[PDB]
Order: structure tokens, then sequence, then C-alpha cells
């Protein structure tokens, strides 16, 4: 809270690219990776 002042450098718009693995398979992972996989992504939501 009340901070002062901050400016770095920043990278513009960065290029699509595909997703990190435990979401793109919904059968096989953990319990709490497939609720951050239906929570954050969207999948893995009704098994």
């Amino acid at each position: 809270h009340s901070s002062g002042y901050t400016r770095p450098l920043r990278k513009p718009s960065r290029p699509i690219f595909i997703r990190p693995i435990g979401c793109d398979v919904c059968y096989g992972i953990p319990s709490s990776t497939a609720r951050l996989c239906c929570f954050r992504y969207g999948d893995c939501c009704h098994l």
C-alpha cells in the first residue's frame, strides 16, 4: 500500500503457445492438479 514509483523495462505482447502438461491429461493426473486444471483452464471438471 502507498508505493513510491517503479518502471522497469517490459517486453511487448508475447506470441501464442501451447499449454503446459497436466490439463492435457484429465485422466492419470492427481486430484490437486485436476482441480487446478478445471479452476484455471476449465478442463477435467466433470470426470
